[PDB]
């Protein structure tokens, strides 16, 4: 295993180093506005060395943006695919690349058999080529790597099954900025090449000048280079035709033959395309070939890529003709005019890459090595695209919830083979597909129109219900004596209980367990733990009486705590935000202990008075002018007081101090240690009154943020033996700090209501001497070092926070882990800040045509980990990566993959068992079974189960932490007959494994295995 901490990779281009050196001046470069006047030596190309040009036709089809997926499919995409089928069938040399499998599968299944055969034939012969092959072209900023892999797998599994092809070249022309997580997953999924486009105009200029637009992109920690994936970055401002034939859009626009008028399109540079004829072909070719030769100077080989397309292009038959015919005339002239020394033709993406590598092997070029990312993107001037790191945060949080429910549903149901009547495969496929669709770059990014966002939300809601159905049927089968198990596949044996989604104050959706002497004395609940190690975690349920006690299935008592059910209300009468307690439902909390990838059953039983092993939290409402808060039979009366500073400590955990406004002011790790200053503050960013306005994509603040005026907020303090908390009703945010004995959990119920042109940010102020350095993660997979650059505007220093961020000095680190992707930064030494929601009245001129005014209450969740790191073995100062500690990693897992909770729905569960998985191996803490998926239906004689194993890398900080078992996924199911290492999509076998044993992976590596069972 490579060491991912101690050896700084030696690469030709390291993006953080490049950023430190670059000046980012935005000067007018001439017709290439963001470049310079390119010059070339006409003698470079000659009879023995021609310029091979590949014109690659394409059509960018968004699975939802301005229209929903289905509206685009009906109005545009089905016609584009239908006409592509006809036109390619009829014109053997014409080519076309297709990226979005969600649309392709939708089309293909509607085709009659004769057309399915013609489509397979044009794919088989190479005229229509799939690029990437994922369900969508995902966002690369907010998406979790697990969902990037799920959607890639959903589209490639469909392509292998129906088209018998697996793309090895990727095409990502539209995500707003690019992540090295893509080459990471692709190279482990059989890919050999990838293409990207949206990178900062200054980066395009800088790499173009050194001919470093093509590079072997390796991971920032990869010293050997085995993760490297050849990458081509497009050089210009857009992937449309005006910005893909060469440096001058006024000339390239003349070669988009769809712009002559009848299609309603035109050239903004005021010179229209003209139909190619024998009288103008020499002059038109001379213009086009000169653009091509200028583009060619930016690359190292004699093979040139010329994409030919734009959004939802190649829809009409007349459009196919007008582009194909005019280009065929140009190629016939150019290729027969030796003085151009060019051979041009229609080609596919793979053809371009194969020819580039042939040039490379012939010794004509060597490519530079590069590591780093391409965030934060700016397409022009100071318009940095950091706003979409936060836009539509309710759905960004929903993304993470469904991410987990999909994994849990696939894992719980993988243990058995199911009869087709159970509709398990059906429900799982629907859930994987709706979550995969939302990975689109207008889905999770929050850049779609309002009704499209609603469509993604409905799809995800149906996916969540599908996951629940599968999960609860699976729990019932796993925990019921087999000879008693009598399933009704449409029945709800259990309902899931989720404390954080939609979240208290977002939706009253949780059911109350109703117990009573005259109706039902007890109720079974079951917890599932998707992680491969024993895990304990507090779980809570609503119950109809405070006198409830908990036992495990051996009837051993379990210590429990009951707290009131508090809801916050914006009282329109008193004009205050304050909590009301329920006088009929209460919260019971207890520690559940669950086996690796397993289940554990508990029983809640009512009694007529306080049970022996249940304690009751005290509650203290701090506000001036209080009124009574009765709580029904809750046994402890609520106490009141004027606002004041308070201090809490749960268990042996840290002691946290709060200000009289209910916000954290310090954390004391142990009895003796100092009260380290850590202050939470809420501020607001506004919008500029002149110049460019912030919108769903762009963040253009009118300066640093201003403090939210807090007034004298109501603060609620609940203190319990297992859980305590401090909650405060601030303008737009009920902010809650929850303590259970370790790093606190923070929850914000964010309702920006009608505060127009406002962005609400949560900031942490510490005295940590971080300077200009901070770390943020990429797709929940790795942490990358960031350096605040005062030479760039505030919004350029915002980066995606898909799951965590941290600051540190020689001795102290503060890590903020998130349960949803949001945007954030460290704008001054010792600070961390992360945007909660943004409500923008204006459109930001990128085509959405509306602002963001559809905000809804969202419950954001986090874990805040303050730690001493002076003893940790950290990467040197020059290493571009950072790594979490064991505590920060476990806190991230507590947010993203919590225990699942199930409540038995009927009155009695006959045949109930108390546990599943007690014999599953409890793997080392840095290993995860990211995916467990049965790959075969019940009629397959040989069953197959796939696993994706991911090992993260945690800092060595001196804690011995051993005693774990080797996890061999190939032996998790019995009767194994074969074990293979496969690509991450499970589509290709890479290694037949000895002894049918799946070795564990190295730190920061991910591997996939498939076990076969007789
Ligand atoms: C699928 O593609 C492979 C590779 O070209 C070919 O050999 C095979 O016959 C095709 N159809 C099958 C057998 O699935
Ligand atoms: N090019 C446009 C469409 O393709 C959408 O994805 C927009 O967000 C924009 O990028
Ligand atoms: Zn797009």
């Amino acid at each position: 295993c490579q060491d991912v901490v101690q050896d700084v990779p030696n690469v030709d281009v390291q993006m953080l180093e490049l950023y430190d050196r670059m000046s980012f001046k935005d000067i007018d470069g001439g017709v290439w506005k963001q470049g310079w006047n390119i010059k070339y030596d006409p003698l470079k190309y000659n009879a023995h060395h021609k310029l091979k040009v590949f014109v690659v036709p394409h059509s960018h089809n968004d699975p939802g943006w301005i229209q929903t997926f289905e509206e685009y499919y009906q109005h545009d995409t089905k016609h584009i695919l239908s006409n592509a089928l006809r036109h390619l069938h009829d014109n053997p040399e014409m080519k076309f690349i297709w990226a979005e499998i969600s649309y392709f599968a939708r089309f293909y299944h509607d085709l009659g058999e004769n057309k399915k055969l013609q489509m397979k034939s044009i794919v088989k012969n190479g005229q229509l080529e799939f690029v990437t092959g994922g369900w969508v072209m995902p966002d690369e900023a907010n998406s979790h790597w697990r969902n990037v892999l799920l959607q890639l797998t959903e589209g490639q599994t469909w392509l292998k099954q129906f088209m018998n092809v697996t793309p090895t070249a990727s095409w990502a022309i539209d995500p707003f900025g690019h992540s090295p997580t893509m080459p990471y997953i692709l190279q482990k999924s059989g890919f050999k090449n990838m293409l990207i486009q949206r990178t900062h105009y200054s980066v395009k200029k800088e790499l173009a000048q050194q001919r470093q637009l093509e590079f072997l992109w390796r991971q920032i920690w990869d010293n050997k280079g085995d993760t490297a994936l050849f990458t081509h970055m497009m050089p210009f401002y857009s992937y449309d035709i005006p910005h893909t034939c060469g440096p001058d859009p006024k000339v390239c626009c003349q070669f988009d033959f769809k712009r002559m008028g009848s299609f309603g399109l035109s050239c903004p540079w005021k010179v229209p395309p003209r139909t190619i004829s024998d009288q103008n072909v020499a002059a038109r070719s001379d213009l086009l070939v000169d653009q091509w030769k200028k583009k060619a100077e930016l690359y190292r080989t004699n093979v040139l890529l010329i994409p030919l397309g734009d959004d939802f292009r190649f829809k009409q038959n007349t459009e196919w003709d007008v582009q194909r015919v005019n280009y065929e005339r140009l190629f016939e002239h150019i290729n027969s005019q030796a003085h151009f020394n060019v051979q041009a033709q229609f080609g596919t993406l793979q053809e371009y890459f194969d020819a580039v590598h042939q040039a490379e092997r012939a010794g004509q070029a060597e490519f530079p090595t590069l590591s780093g990312d391409f965030f934060t993107y700016a397409d022009r001037s100071d318009n940095y695209w950091s706003g979409y790191y936060t836009s539509r945060p309710y759905h960004k949080r929903m993304d993470r919830v469904l991410m987990h429910y999909v994994r849990a549903a696939e894992m719980l149901s993988a243990w058995h083979s199911w009869d087709g009547m159970a509709r398990i495969e059906e429900r799982l496929e629907q859930a994987r597909r709706e979550l995969s669709l939302f990975q689109h770059h207008d889905g999770i990014t929050g850049t779609a129109k309002t009704h499209v966002v609603v469509d993604y939300e409905q799809r995800m809601q149906e996916a969540l219900k599908a996951c629940q159905m599968v999960m609860q049927q699976s729990v019932y089968r796993l925990l019921t004596k087999p000879s008693i198990y009598s399933p009704d596949f449409s029945f709800s044996y259990f309902t899931l209980d989720d404390s954080r989604w939609p979240g208290s104050g977002v939706e009253d959706s949780r059911t109350t367990i109703i117990l009573g002497e005259d109706i039902l004395p007890s109720k079974h609940v079951v917890m599932h733990n998707t992680l491969p190690h024993w895990r304990e975690q507090l779980v809570d349920f609503y119950v109809s009486s405070p006198f409830v006690s908990v036992t495990d299935l051996a009837n051993n008592p379990v210590e429990a705590q009951v707290s009131p059910v508090w809801s916050w209300h914006h009282d329109t009468l008193t004009k205050t935000i304050h909590p009301q307690g329920s006088t009929t439902k209460y919260r019971i909390i207890f520690k559940a202990r669950v086996p690796p990838m397993g289940l554990a059953t508990y029983v809640l039983t009512i009694s007529d008075s306080k049970p022996e092993h249940t304690s009751y939290a005290s509650n203290l409402l701090l506000r001036k002018n209080p009124t009574s808060l009765p709580l029904g039979q809750y046994p402890e009366d609520v106490k009141f007081g004027d606002p004041r500073e308070i201090s809490l400590r749960v268990g042996n955990g840290p002691t946290l101090a709060f200000s009289e406004q209910g916000l954290l002011k310090s954390i004391q790790l142990t009895q003796d240690s100092p009260h380290v200053p850590v202050h939470f503050k809420f501020l607001k960013y506004g919008v500029r009154s002149h110049g460019d306005r912030s919108g769903a994509y762009l963040f253009l603040p009118n300066g640093p943020a201003s403090p939210v005026e807090l007034g004298q907020p109501v603060v609620l303090v609940t203190k319990g033996k297992l859980e305590s908390s401090v909650s405060v009703g601030l303008p737009s945010v009920v902010h809650q700090t929850i303590m259970r004995g370790g790093a606190p959990e923070i929850r914000n119920l964010v309702d920006i209501g009608s505060l127009d042109n406002t962005e609400i940010v949560m900031r942490l102020e510490t005295h940590i001497d971080s300077g200009d350095i901070f770390y943020t993660d990429l797709n929940g997979l790795q942490f990358i070092k960031r350096r605040r650059l005062d030479k760039l505007p505030l919004q350029a220093n915002y980066y995606p926070i898909p799951s965590g961020m941290f600051i540190e000095d020689a001795n102290t680190r503060l890590t903020l882990l998130t349960g949803q992707p949001l945007g954030g930064s460290s704008l001054a030494s010792g600070e961390l800040e992360i945007m909660q929601d943004r409500r923008l009245a204006s459109d930001d001129e990128r085509g959405l045509g509306q602002g963001v005014l559809d905000n809804k209450p969202v419950l954001h969740i986090y874990r805040l980990v303050l730690e001493k790191v002076n003893n940790c073995v950290r990467p040197s100062k020059l290493h571009p990566a950072g790594y979490l500690t064991s505590a920060a990693h476990k806190a991230s897992q507590s947010l993203l993959d919590p225990l699942d909770k199930f409540i038995f729905a009927e009155n009695e569960w006959i045949g109930a068992q108390g546990q599943f998985g007690g014999d599953h191996p409890s793997a080392r803490e840095d290993l995860d079974v990211s995916v467990m998926r049965r790959l075969t239906k019940s009629s397959a004689k040989t069953q197959r189960v796939g696993y994706v194993l991911h090992r993260t890398n945690l800092m060595q900080c001196g804690t011995p932490e051993e005693h774990t078992q080797k996890l061999d996924v190939c032996h998790l199911l019995p009767n194994v007959a074969r074990c293979e290492r496969t690509t991450l999509t499970f589509l290709q076998n890479l290694e037949h494994l000895d002894g049918m044993v799946a070795p564990e992976v190295c730190p920061m590596e991910t591997a996939a295995y498939v076990s076969s069972h007789s």
